[PDB]
């Protein structure tokens, strides 16, 4: 819908590597 969900979802990319979360974000 909203490009905020929309993109905030899409910011899911920082859900995948995440740069230092190795994934775990811990």
């Amino acid at each position: 819908g909203n490009d905020y969900e929309d993109r905030y979802y899409r910011e899911n990319m920082y859900r995948y590597p995440n740069q230092v979360y190795y994934r775990p974000v811990c």
